RNA sequence: UAUUAGCUAGUUGGUGAGGUAAAGGCUCACCAAGGCGAUGAUACAUAGCCGACCUGAGAGGGUGAUCGGCCACAUUGGGAC
RNA sequence: UUGGGCGUAAAGCGAGCGCAGGUGGUUUAUUAAGUCUGGUGUAAAAGGCAGUGGCUCAACCAUUGUAUGCAUUGGAAACUGGUAGACUUGAGUGCAGGAGAGGAGAGUGGAAUUCCAUGUGUAGCGGUGAAAUGCGUAGAUAUAUGGAGGAACACCGGUGGCGAAAGCGGCUCUCUGGCCUGUAACUGACACUGAGGCUCGAAAGCGUGGGGAGCAAACAGGAUUAGAUACCCUGGUAGUCCACGCCGUAAACGAUGAGUGCUAGAUGUAGGGAGCUAUAAGUUCUCUGUAUCGCAGCUAACGCAAUAAGCACUCCGCCUGGG
RNA sequence: GAGGGCGCUUCCUAAGGUAAGACCGAUGACUGGGGUGAAGUCGUAACAAGGUAGCCGUAUCGGAAGGUGCGGCUGGAUCA
RNA sequence: AUGAGCAGGGUGAAGGUGUGGUAAGACGCACUGGAGGCCCGAACCAGGACACGUUGAAAAGUGUUUGGAUGACUUGUGGA
RNA sequence: GUCGGGACCUAAGGCGAGGCCGAAAGGCGUAGUCGAUGGACAACUGGUUGAUAUUCCAGUACUAGAUAUGAUCGUGAUGG
RNA sequence: AAGGAACUCGGCAAAAUAGCCCCGUAACUUCGGGAGAAGGGGUGCUGGUGUAAAAGCCAGCCGCAGUGAAUAGGCCCAAGCAACUGUUUAUCAAAAACACAGCUCUCUGCUAAACCGCAAGGUGAUGUAUAGGGGGUGACGCCUGCCCGGUGCUGGAAGGU
C-alpha cells in the first residue's frame, strides 16, 4: 500500500541482497510497514472491517514471517532483531 | 463425572537436627515462594488388583468367581512396647 | 481401528482468523530415535497345542513338553522422524495489465410520494364482487404553481461482478483491501490447516439522541359469516431511516465443511495473456468465474459430474430409533 | 553419686462439642409443563396454489388452533 | 454578603504510573492516590426512645441512651 | 503617633439631587453618599500599683509630617 | 439462687457484647458492598533475643480474672413500606410525610413566557427552547392496556346566538 519510489526505495535499503524483492527481510519492509501504515486506515473510522481481516491475513503473514525466519533461519534474524523487535 | 477450575501452606526448595534398616519435610526447627493445572490438578461417585476365566471366528466384549500371587482388614477408631 | 455415515432419510459449525496441535515439494549425507534381525527378561504355577497314564475307557484329573512386547542388546540406512546440505519446481514477495454493487467516510442531482399556500371550479374520491368504512360542501379532490421535508434511486441490472459469507446499484471524491493474467526478479517449503481463543455477521428488537415523507405491528371502524380479534378497505401506534452501543440467533441453503491432485465432451460469460483475420472484418489457445446437458464413476432413488453427490490424502467438525 | 519407677509439665493427641457452610438424598401445602386414556366441548387450520403455500429466526396481539409485521428460502404452486 | 470553624483514625475508588499484558489496547499486580450526601468517633448541631420531674431548676429541661459528624453541615457578623 | 475604630476604600445594603411614574403621602432610581463582618498600615521587650498597662516609664525603634537645608528642570493624574 | 420472657399489646427498660491485633466471613448484589457479617483466637509480668526500624521467639514467674478498672456494637432469619443521605410541626407526633436526582407531559422565540408592583421600575437571566415556567411521578428493572360519549384544552370556520 505505498508508492513505486517507497515501496523500491524500502526494498533498497531493507533488502540483504540485490534484487532480492521477495527477501523475508523486505517482507519485514511491505508487511512491518503497512502494520503501522494500516493503523491509520483502522483510525480512519474504525470500520471497515474487511481491512480488519486484511489486518488479519496480514498479521498472519508476520506469523509466518517471523514464525519462519525464527522458524527454519533464526541467526539471520537474531542478529536482526532491531529490524522493529515484536513483542 | 471438566454441569469433575483454578488448585496447593510443609505446599516447594535450602540448611540443620531427630529417626530409620536407610538418601529422603521421612519428620521437625530455621531461611527461602514456589510448584501443580484446562494435552485433566484437585473434589465426587465407584473399584480390591493381577494371572486368569465365560462369550465372541477373531477384533474383542465381559467377569475377577472357586484356584494361585500381591494388597488391605480384624465390633469401631487411635496409639504404642 | 479391524468394521460407518453426513445433499434430501441423523448430520458440514453462521461465516473468517492462525493459538496449540496435526500433516508434510524434491534432493545430498549422517542418525537408527521409530522401523526389521540376533542375544537377554516371561505366567512358581494353574491354562491352551500335542502326548502319556489314569478314578476305568469316561468327563476330566495326574504328567510331559510345546506354545508368550513381559525383556534388553549387536546389525540394517529402504521409509519416516532428527541432524547438517542443496534446488525451485508449491507458497508468497517483485515489474506490467485490467476489473468490479469490496468496505468506510465526505458531499451533490433528478424523478416520484405526502404536505404549506395557491389559480378556480364543483361533489367528488376511496375500495372491491360491491359498499358501509370514511374523508369531504368550512366547496375541495381534481386541475395551474412554487416551497417544505424524509425515503429510495425504474431501462443501468444480467446465471453479471466483487466480497469468507452476511451482503453490496443516483452521482462525485477520500484510503481501502482482495484476486486473476503474465512472470523465476527473489526468498528457498516460508505449506495446508485449525480444537482453544478472537473477529465479523442476517432479520427484528433493546439504549440514548434525532429525523420524522410513504409504509406498516398494536388497536379502532366497515364488510365477512355462525363468528372475525384474519385475508379486503378506511385508517393508524410501535417500528422501518440517521449517528451511537447490544443481542449471536435465520431455509446460514445448495439442508452439499477446509486444503490440494486426477480427468469425455456439448456448452455461458468476464478480463487479461498470447497468437489471430487484415486494404476496416473475425478466429484459436490460456486463467480464475458462474450456469445447462451429459463420459466414466456414482447412489435407496432423486440426482451430481469440472465451480463432481467420482477417484485420494491432511485439518477439523457432526451423527446414532422416536417423542 | 549415676541410673531407675514413681516423682513431674508440655508436645502430638483418638473420641465428643462448637460454627458457617457446601454437597447429596429423602421429604413437601399448593403449583408449572409433558405423556396417557373418551368417543365432551371450541375451532379451522397443517396437508392439494389444503382452502391466506409456507418454513425459519425474531418482535408483538390472541381461549385455542393461530394471526399481524421485519427480513430470508423452496422443503411451493397456475406457472409466473 | 463577609468570616469562623468542624480533634483524631480507618476506608479505599477514580485518576495517574510502570513493568508481566498486548500488533495494539483492553488485562495482571504494584505504586501513588484520596473522592467519598464513605465509615467510626471528638468538639459542634440535633432530638429517636426511656426514666425523672412535671404549682417544675425550667413559658419546655435534666439524666441515660441515639443520629449526623466535610456537609443541602453548623454558625458569627451585618443586612433585606 | 503605632492597640480597635474614625479623619482611607468598599461589598451586601440603605439613602438618593437629578429623572421616572403615581389621589396625596409616596414608591423607584443615574450621579453621588455613607454603610465592616472585609481590603488597605508603624512598637516591642522589661518593670510598675489598691487598681492602669503594647497606653506610665528604661531600652531599642519605625511610620508620617514639620520648620531649620548642597535640588535642580521634577513631579509625574480621577486618564492609561 | 434456680429459671428464663413465660410480664406485657409488645424482651419496654436494664442486661450483655464491644478496644487493639490476627484468622475468618454465608446470602443476594445495581458487583461497590454486604461485613466489624457471623464465628474464632490472643492480650499480665520476668530475663534473655530482636527489636530499637520491628513483631515474633524461648523459657520462667504468676495469676480468680491479664484493652485486671475506665472509655468503646447485642446478634441472626424474614416480610411490608420508603430507595438512600437530607428535611419534618420548637410549646406531642420523624414517619411510609416532605424533598431529592430521575422520568414524563405542557408553556415560552425575547423589551421573553411567567411573575411582582396602580403605573413606573424590576425579576425572570447580562438568560436565550439542553434555557425558563407549570403539572405529575419519584432511583434502578419490567411495563404503562382501552375508551374522545361528556368535561376542560387546542384548532377551525359553514351556519344559529
Amino acid at each position: 500500500a505505498i508508492s513505486k519510489e517507497k515501496k523500491q526505495e524500502i526494498i533498497a535499503q531493507y533488502a540483504r541482497k540485490e534484487g532480492d524483492t521477495g527477501s523475508p527481510e523486505v517482507q519485514i519492509a511491505v508487511l512491518t510497514w503497512e502494520i503501522n501504515h494500516l493503523n491509520d486506515h483502522i483510525k480512519s473510522h474504525k470500520k471497515d472491517h474487511a481491512t480488519q481481516r486484511g489486518l488479519m491475513k496480514k498479521i498472519g503473514h508476520r506469523r509466518n514471517l517471523l514464525g519462519y525466519l525464527r522458524g527454519k533461519d533464526v541467526q539471520r534474524y537474531r542478529e536482526l532483531i532491531a529490524s522493529l523487535g515484536l513483542r
